[PDB]
């Protein structure tokens, strides 16, 4: 149950790959698109420890969310090359993964984000951030679902 967070901050991730989610679930590390990596980076460090930093995984075109992970260190910038999908993703940092499970649209796309135009949160762009109390209805969602 997430209705404990009073804190933090929530992220959309959409993934061209599914492999790449399945290596993140497997070494529980990730990293996103150059201004993606600033932007998480930035949110990771002005938390200072004070709240979590949550990922909402989604596959693009999958039609579904596929689980939940919190980010859990800030961004090294220099990493290995084509550890990924595709020699475009640069950079790492540690997740933790909190839920493995796919939940579908239909479950979510009531649920608009009032800083993206009012758009349902299932058409969301990559590192899309969301809303603390509509991230909250997303994770209560996703965590209940079955
Ligand atoms: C890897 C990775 N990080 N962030 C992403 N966004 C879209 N497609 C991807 N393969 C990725
Ligand atoms: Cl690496």
């Amino acid at each position: 149950y997430f209705q404990h967070m009073k804190h933090g901050r929530v992220f959309i991730i959409k993934s061209y790959s599914e492999d790449d989610i399945h290596r993140s679930i497997k070494y529980n590390i990730w990293c996103s698109t150059e201004h993606g990596n600033k932007r998480l980076d930035a949110a990771y460090r002005s938390m200072n420890g004070k709240g979590p930093v949550y990922l909402l995984f989604s596959v693009n075109g999958s039609g579904h969310f596929c689980g939940v992970a919190e980010m859990k260190s800030a961004v090294d910038y220099n990493t290995c090359a084509g550890v990924w999908s595709q020699d475009k993703w640069k950079g790492r940092f540690d997740v933790r993964w909190i839920f493995v499970k796919d939940v579908p649209n239909s479950q979510l796309r009531h649920i608009r984000l009032e800083n993206n135009e009012n758009k349902p949160v299932t058409n969301s762009r990559d590192t899309q951030e969301v809303p603390l109390e509509k991230a909250k209805q997303v994770l209560k969602i996703i965590a209940s679902y079955k």
